[PDB]
RNA sequence: AAAUUU
RNA sequence: CAAAAUUU
RNA sequence: AAAUUU
RNA sequence: CAAAAUUU
């Protein structure tokens, strides 16, 4: 009731931008800053019929492999069946009574089940490449036959130890021991710190997200998991309550070609929320000191690496200081299995972009080991009186990484034969992927040096990982390529990709910008394949779109063109209500502006006039000291 | 989608405070810290019956005194009618099209309706007799036709005296502290946006809804053009053409009314135009926040700004015990709109006088309400002066809507009234005109006494003096001198009167005497069974926070208004107590002594100490990473 | 809440 | 969405 | 949101 | 709740 009239204004503005109809009304003037925008080729009802025809194929492909058999899990060890958890936090069990559970034991069950921006990319662009571009590519569940044929692929791989020391991890590895975080402290508070995904499964026992899942973890798990520890005690533990370290296999949903998804759907690990929790301490902290390569010239790291801010520009500096092959050190830096090298032949700069497949099964134990020993290794010799805890979650660590039991479908509970492979899902899963893939490029530099420079054609390169490393080159991606060192306006550094983008230089005044940059159709492909009321679904488009422009789609005429026909069509109320209010628009201009080393700024307004609009109110000057 | 544990558990938090149900669940059966408490005299469904039966016979007495016949508004000048407000802001008129308007005409409708949770807990906890007798005498109600007609007529036609008032005078009266006002020659949207106001109250004519409502109509639109007529002097024009922009409702005052006197007595009030109101708010405010209060000053008779609060109500004893002897040196007189109070000596010995006036905005003079809008103006302009001849002209449109503003009642037809003489009660400034009035007349009572007329000291002479000199009813039996006592022994009262509603009492603490408000508990218990007025569970809130609202007041140190007040907090369910609405708290004897102590403030005791973590479903274990292992 | 990436 | 990096 | 006061 | 003062 008592309330200043700013104060009344404010809360009036809060209210009116939830009021959808109002909104509505009170914009139905205003001037808009439209996007540029592509014209419409077709009419809705005929671009929703050429949607649904598409989506009925697809539908029809991703039923029919979803119908295949798949391969049995003798290739796996059995343990039999886990009892469900008794713990008891309180009046209620950890493990809710009536999930996960066939006759006491822990059970799950796989889902592989069967578009708006189908349909506005056959409103705003030619209907044969919308049609083929959303027939190569579906949003999927995937396939029982695919996921069983790459979990046998990432648990069978025959593997290569890494030769790996502390000295060698520091060289290609460095970190600022100043921002770990003083594990020293009391745990609680370390866990309290760590981030995580609230909507993720928290993993067996919880059966919940990790929202609903906290208390339970925290005071009642957790304490109980530290006593255990300390006590040297883990194995007491482990036989009465198993369900505490078991992890849970699962298919991820993702982008997968129609093609192949009766041979490939990527399996991971969902583990218990207690043991994440832990050692996320060690591992959100050592991501936060880490180095990236254009930091330290002796990284081999971009596991942190930004597109924005000047980064693009920062990658193609830290490449030219490459030096000629066999004589002076190449540059080459890694995130997980994607890798961009760059070396000189008679002074010209070359390029390689290679991928490794199936990269996890190929991650050797003394890798993982480490790695867990290097990061557990920085932090006691920072933090000195807490080493043998930090030990003993480190060997947890290790355990997860190559080692956890698992449930798959039903009541079985399996493990991985051998400890070479990562169990992809374990935290630290992307440190590990990119340091045993920096360590492969490490030797390979090292080859380089001795004289071997035939490493640097792909028959030798391929022969090479797979015989001293276990790892096998994507087919087609190792392709060397001369470097536009100095690219014009509009020039690309090389038409390969590195972390999914090209490199390109865009015109501002007369200075270069270095900004990210792909075809139309893998924009297309993007848009047409969403990672998933009318109005949400209204707002989602609008979202959708500006995403993409800022990730480069808008250096792309054609997809700048389809993502502002979306933006253009969002009505006003939708693009001004207020969100999880977001009514600005990523112009070609601002997103220069982002990945140039300009001052942050906001993204403008799509409409100028909205504040004042909506508040029905535009301040005028009245001045108490004029002449009557 | 991704954040930190510890921010995750602080979003549970908020959340699990919003989830009734799970709360109850939660803390169903927590250690909870009992306030003292009464025991239950009857159960629920009997309390139920007799709260009905009382309820029931207050409706009847209601319905009949609304029934009797008023006077007629013969002694109000008439106006004829006024045409609705043709301004437009944007797609809607400002005056709302089918609200107020018969036939093209600005129309009103006096609302006088016969419409307890509180009754049946007094009736749970305490004697049947004494509730029901306390009940039957007092009740909150929209008053009467009859009673509102009566008491407009003494507040419009009353035959005032014009006071000798001036600059000087009020300066000694009402001191201020100028560096403490606002900078009113800064630009006047940011100005008017600083004033506070009661978001739901009637924005007036011709807005025709609540002030949250009219806000941008009246900012963007009314106001600029006001502020256009004002600065050239062209408000004649504006008048004429959008009278409805210049109109007042006189409105009959929802209040607690003894059912003795429903058909004597309602108290009418007048709400203004927003842009108007807000306007002359700017200076208003400004200059309560410079203000100084009798506490404070020496010479000040001002108590609007007192609270009896952190030392207050011992402030006041000190203050007053320096009072002088009658006819040699001066007295301590205090105001706060009708009520004061007044310490004098006599041979050597304190008395208390506290006298309040009957129907006090009718007697108050033009000449008085004049003074005190330019004091107020002036005081600006002294420390402003860019902005003299602005404020000057509100300074005119202050006093228009204080004493000569139109009108309507109830209908189209507009009234004014008559004489310029009597506060329009409702206007901006409203309690600061009735206490100088009121400092005024007593600063006159006081040199008189100098002059060696003693006798006015006696009521006979005193109720003859207020009425002949400055045209004041003193209300029977409020001129009642009592010997005080000066240094009171514990649990004892300073005096059995009342100011600003409450009587002083000491109480103990060690060895210590704090000074804090008391009344008895017939006076509590009829504020609790008369509520100043949806879910089962906000009824028991509302239940819950009367309660401590009382106890907070005065209400705990009285015996068995504690007890009410503690039952009532005892029966409310821990889900209540805990709910999002200081608000799981209660209060405590030790905590509302504290309050009224020099004590530095602090939280009320929690009601359930441990229903963070309960809640929560996690208490915090330290676990050392530190440990040999 | 959204986009890209691994 | 299992862990994650980079964006607004 | 709530108590008292004018 | 017409303007308000004090308080939680
Ligand atoms: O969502 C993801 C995607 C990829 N990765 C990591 O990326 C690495 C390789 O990805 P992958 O092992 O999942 N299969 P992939 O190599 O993509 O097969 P292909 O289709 O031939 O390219 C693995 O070591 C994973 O741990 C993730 O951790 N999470
Ligand atoms: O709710 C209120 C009460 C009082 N007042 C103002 O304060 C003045 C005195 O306040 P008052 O409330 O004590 N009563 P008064 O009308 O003088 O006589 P009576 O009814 O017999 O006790 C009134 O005359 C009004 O001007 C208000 O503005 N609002
Ligand atoms: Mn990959």
């Amino acid at each position: 009731t008592r309330l200043s009239l700013e104060a009344m204004l404010a809360e009036r503005a809060m209210v009116a931008r939830q009021d959808l109809a109002g909104l509505k009304r009170k914009l139905a003037g205003a001037d808009r800053v439209l996007a540029p925008q592509s014209p419409e080729q077709c009419g809705r009802e005929s671009a929703q019929a050429q949607a649904r025809s598409v989506t009925s194929e697809l539908k029809s492909a991703v039923k029919e492999a979803q119908g295949l058999e798949h391969q049995t899990l003798d290739f796996l060890e059995q343990l039999g069946e886990y009892p469900v958890c008794g713990i008891l936090h309180g009046d209620h069990p950890v493990h809710p009574s009536g999930t996960h559970n066939n006759n006491g034991k822990v059970s799950v069950k796989r889902q592989f089940a069967a578009s708006d921006a189908l349909t506005c990319a056959f409103r705003f662009e030619d209907s044969d490449l919308v049609r083929e571009t959303a027939l190569k590519t579906t949003y999927t569940d995937g396939t029982w036959a695919g996921f069983v044929q790459r979990l046998k692929m990432q648990t069978t791989r025959k593997c290569v130890q890494e030769k790996v020391s502390r000295k060698l991890l520091k060289q290609l590895f460095p970190y600022d021991p100043q921002k770990l975080v003083d594990v020293s402290g009391e745990l609680s508070e370390l866990v309290l710190g760590i981030k995580t995904n609230a909507i993720a499964s928290a993993g067996p026992p919880y059966w919940r997200t990790k929202r609903d899942a906290l208390p339970d973890m925290l005071d009642c798990v957790l304490p109980l998991l530290y006593d255990h520890i300390v006590r040297k005690d883990l194995t007491t533990l482990r036989n009465k309550h198993p369900e505490l370290f078991l992890a849970e296999c699962k298919n991820k949903t993702d982008r997968y070609e129609v093609e192949s998804l009766g041979e490939k759907t990527r399996p991971y690990f969902s583990h218990p929320f207690h043991l994440s929790a832990l050692v996320s301490v060690l591992s959100q902290s050592f991501s936060g000191a880490l180095k990236i390569m254009t930091e330290d010239s002796t990284s081999f790291n971009a596991y942190g690496f930004s597109w924005t801010n000047g980064g693009a520009e920062d990658l193609a500096i830290w490449a030219r200081q490459a030096g000629e092959a066999g004589k002076k050190p190449p540059r080459i830096a890694c995130y997980g299995d994607d890798t961009d090298i760059y070396y000189r032949k008679d002074g010209k700069l070359y390029r390689i972009c290679p991928d490794f497949k199936q990269m996890d099964g190929s991650v050797d134990a003394t890798t993982i080991e480490a790695v867990v020993d290097y990061v557990v290794d920085a932090h006691v010799k920072q933090y000195p009186t807490a080493r043998q805890f930090w030990e003993e979650v480190g060997k947890l660590w290790v355990e997860m990484a190559t080692q956890s039991p698992f449930l798959i479908d039903g009541t079985k509970v399996y493990r991985k034969m051998q400890k070479d492979g990562l169990m992809t899902g374990v935290v630290g899963t992307t440190l590990f992927d990119t340091v045993k893939s920096a360590l492969a490029y490490n030797d390979w530099a090292d080859q380089l040096m001795f004289g071997s420079l035939n490493l640097l054609e792909e028959k030798y390169a391929i022969e090479f990982f797979k015989n001293k490393h276990g790892l096998v080159i994507k087919e087609g991606t190792w392709k060397p390529a001369l470097v536009n060192e100095d690219p014009g306006f509009g020039e690309l550094w090389t038409e390969q990709k590195f972390l999914g983008l090209q490199l390109k230089v865009v015109r501002r005044e007369n200075e270069k910008v270095y900004v990210p940059n792909l075809p139309f159709e893998d924009w297309l492909t993007m848009w047409v394949t969403p990672r998933s009321t009318e109005t949400m679904r209204e707002r989602t488009l609008f979202d959708r779109a500006r995403g993409l422009l800022v990730t480069g789609a808008v250096f792309d005429e054609r997809a700048r063109g389809l993502m502002g026909a979306v933006i253009n069509s969002t009505a006003p109320e939708v693009v001004c209500m207020r969100v999880q209010i977001s009514d600005g628009y990523p112009s070609y201009d601002w997103v220069v502006s982002l990945y140039s080393r300009d001052h942050p700024c906001d993204m403008p307004r799509v409409f100028p006039e909205a504040a004042t609009l909506i508040a029905s109110y535009r301040k005028q000057v009245m001045d108490t000291r004029v002449v009557i």
